[PDB]
């Protein structure tokens, strides 16, 4: 549902730039078979910024389909647009999602005050569980923990994903809200100190290519088996880092590919193609993993 | 025109959130009479992130229909999917416009590579000239003054709005690309220092309720009177500052607002009203301008 | 010795700038009585910027003789040449010390290499226990894990201050280190965080008004009980922040004062007395904490 | 003299760290030639860390003495105590140095009111012209216009150097200071900038190897030919850049070891040796300058 390692998942694509439904189907059925706890579908991770509304939409339904009810999925939702945000949403009212991730409105940098009213609009025009997303360095705007709280009253605000990377933000926001709302780490690098912290569980890009190895680190972490969840967190580490040695997804679709999970690792523009030196760089985090 | 004080307009709407065209009149008449330069349309002041593309490409068409041949119009055409900035930019050819203003992608932070195959694609399917914008505050990217030099080889990428604030980019970029490609300031606050090192103008927010004075302080500029500049610069620097005490354009709708240029200041979420903190702040702002 | 709650203890002083016998007496029964774990005798909170070499010793072998065998004492043995570091440390060996807290060198910002060499030989001279202190906001340069590390490896050096308010340091030290090696936190606002994510105590400003509460937190901690320690952290998060409201030890120095702890908050410049809002908002994070 | 191109000059050491009269009175004599305006004695570049005040006292006398009055000094005299300020102060008073540099008080972070008590204490107990030293990376504290503004006011308070590497602070401080006060760079990467925007010399680390075309560098830019000092500036950038490769003055006792200036390029701890990928850095770097 909410808790545990929650994949980030890719939107794997063909040469053409396209979702590639084969691919999409490995990969789910690859996530049932880990034991990862839910998917984010269209997030950043799934390039969320280059399709339009019409194709993240189809990708969703996609794998819902695909997911035939034995996995979880959330659908990204974001918008800076107040108005586009409530609109997206609306597409998956009565989709068989469980419940939306919504980003703080990037670019246009609004006030606490604006994203309280931006996120109370959106959460007013669904019964879907709305998370919220903070990623200061990606958008221009940082969602504090006072703003949370404000947000946490709305019945359907039920928690959030923190990107960023300030294990303070933990506690700061847990003691602001009640024991219910769940709060997911979305730094793979810093998400065992989050959940040893008080979270839940993460939003993982990492999980999208060690997807049994997050889901059993996130379970130690829930029993409070920390020592154990660092040996795999260790093992880890070097894709926590280089999965963002290019632009995310850059790395984790080249990943996947060389994994054998999908089909050929195109993005699209403003995205381009793996580096030989980035190639390498994975390449050692993954054997370093043991994954390859 | 792409040299002196060029305005980065806001978009004036109704108590709905409407495109007000009698306000949008006035404004232009304004600046007509003011001396500007040229009007950037639906920029980021022009609540780009609100608008969809029909309504952009209508307020462009708008702007350029009252404009009637009086001042040059600039479009707003970013988009942080290379894909729809290109489609944007399509609607715009053959409409009248002089240019396109043109932002990194935000969000999905790309590579230098991924910056320079971006501008390099739009820019191959137009004959408009391109201006490239950096605002890292707001992006979660950065285009270094290296790739500005790549991309100046581009025969209709003619300049670069630099709205770092940080003035070691003047002369970092001016060595990199021939004496023809045009600097401009996208940090008021810092414009005239920005001029003083060699840029040729700044696309302005202050120039929205201080046209003339703005237009004054960028032809002393060029003509190497940077004391007689400084002396406008001076009386114009609370504005330059506290337009941005809330988050653009806030500030500068009400401000225009209270001159009398624009019938309301309702903008769009998650944009909010200002505070009343900030209309005091604004207005005494505005005062030691002497526009009140 | 080295875990629990360690105080970095004000350097009381008369109207003249000297330091105040019966103030320190005072001070130094109420941490007895408190349960407080240990001083840090002239630290940075202790004035060791503007007392001299010899001054310094005479607080340090002052604060030992009070002490009187009831509460160990640390000295502070920072300095930024690696000669006077040596040089001040051995004016404390066979002194009663049972160790040394010995700052990265500030203001000429060596490398990771510098800091190796400079704590390495600073440990060859002396069979005191070293503890090291990073604090890169006052020092210029930051000591990281692979470099704590590395030192760790010396035989007396035992521990590290960490004052980043970086939580993820934590765990990127310890698993670089030895399980007896002491991780200490040096801000108090994160410093629960700290030793939730396996930290050993805190040196603390805090502690110098709030001695009894902070012992008692750091013994819930180290007992797991993080919820009960939690309460405590509240009830003086007013004061772990507001405590620096103006440059350290003025806030603390005038609340010592104020709970009538030392006989003036009198310090040397560069710091000066507090500001009339400064007492104000240091007198309400007393109350919050019910200590007035 | 207070402007034009002043080197922060380094003390040259033989094997054991103590100061190399011979090396000394050839840098000294390099100055006299090739046109330098002033030397600043023992300054960062120079290790005023790492000397005690009897050594600082004997190099500032010694190049005193070897300059024989054919070029001004200046002496380096900042201290993160005030009476120790004070002090150092006193030891040069009819030395026959023009004037001191004094740095903010470094790792005990003093508010501005702190920083104006400093100063202003400092000049009241000398007739020397003082110039104001602002270097916040290395300090931990921000000497702000404001604050300079009110300096200003102290009648042998004459300049500052201004070490932000800020272009900004340039006329944010020289509006608020009369026609006299002397602007300073102390980031050779930006002092072209600084200059071209009202500032009126530069105290160089450069200038330690590029003695002449840095003293023409500033001479065209007090004429206003900023497109011939800015020829000269790209040929120095590498070296600009690359005196920090490596913690200051590593990189630039290297580079004067390689151009047979000084005879060792020993250091004091917690300075290091270069390595070798700095040697290679260093030495192409030189080479651009065209000075091997
Ligand atoms: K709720
Ligand atoms: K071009
Ligand atoms: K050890
Ligand atoms: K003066």
């Amino acid at each position: 549902m909410f808790t545990g390692s929650i994949v980030a998942i890719v939107t794997p694509m063909d040469e053409k730039g396209n979702v590639c439904r084969a691919s999409l189907k490995k990969l789910i059925d690859y996530h049932v078979a880990s034991g990862t706890s839910a998917i984010v579908s269209v997030g950043t991770t799934g390039e969320s910024a280059t399709l339009n509304h019409d194709e993240h939409a189809d990708v969703v339904m996609m794998t819902l389909d695909l997911a035939d009810g034995r996995i979880p999925v959330i659908a990204g939702t974001g918008a800076n647009a107040t108005a586009e945000a409530i609109s997206l949403t609306q597409r998956f009212n009565d989709s068989g999602i469980v419940g939306c991730l919504t980003v703080t409105p990037y670019y246009n940098r609004p006030s606490q005050e604006g994203l309280y009213q931006h996120f109370k609009a959106i959460a007013e025009h669904t019964d879907l569980p709305q998370i919220l997303y903070n990623v200061p360095s990606a958008t221009g705007c940082d969602l504090l923990p006072e703003t949370v709280g404000r947000l946490a009253k709305v019945k359907n605000i039920i928690g959030i994903k923190e990107a960023t990377g300030n294990l303070t933000r933990v506690n700061q926001i847990k003691e602001l809200v009640s024991d219910d709302f769940v709060l997911l780490s979305g730094d793979d690098a810093s998400a065992l100190d989050f959940m040893q912290l008080g979270g839940h569980g993460v939003i993982s890009v990492t999980a999208n290519v060690a997807a049994r190895d997050m889901a059993q680190m996130c379970k130690l972490a829930a029993e409070g088996h920390f020592a154990e969840a660092r040996v795999i967190n260790q093992r880890l580490m070097p894709l926590h880092n280089k999965l963002f040695v290019e632009p995310n997804p850059i790395p984790v679709k080249w990943a996947c590919k060389e994994l054998g999970l999908v089909a050929t690792d195109t993005l699209r523009l403003p995205m381009t193609p793996i580096t030989d030196s980035g190639r390498e760089t994975v390449r050692a985090a993954l054997k370093h993993a043991g994954l390859l």
